[PDB]
């Protein structure tokens, strides 16, 4: 079934720097990491968002922070047997 071994934390940050959320899930088979932004599914991008699994830990990063990316942000791990989903919220700033 699928359970949440360690929760994104919530992060203030400065404008243009490095954000990093970490989802880590057990459970059998697989549960399937998806991401969300107040609903919005957070997909990657060329060179600006990446969603990766390294070392049993899933992850989501803006490499460069913009304020557009304020906001609550959700992760919801998925199998056959169940849907388990938590959320956090992201505040970028300007000057």
């Amino acid at each position: 079934f699928p359970k949440f071994e360690s929760k994104p934390q919530s992060q203030e940050v400065k404008e243009n720097q490095t954000v990093k959320f970490r989802c880590e899930v057990s459970g059998i088979p697989k549960p399937e990491v998806a991401w969300f932004l107040e609903g919005t599914p957070v997909r990657r991008q060329e060179g600006s968002i990446e969603v990766y699994e390294d070392a049993g830990s899933h992850y989501l990063c803006l490499l460069k922070a913009r304020t557009r990316d304020s906001g609550t942000y959700s992760c919801t791990a998925s199998n056959a047997q169940g849907q388990l989903s938590c959320s956090w919220t992201l505040q970028v700033e300007r000057l």
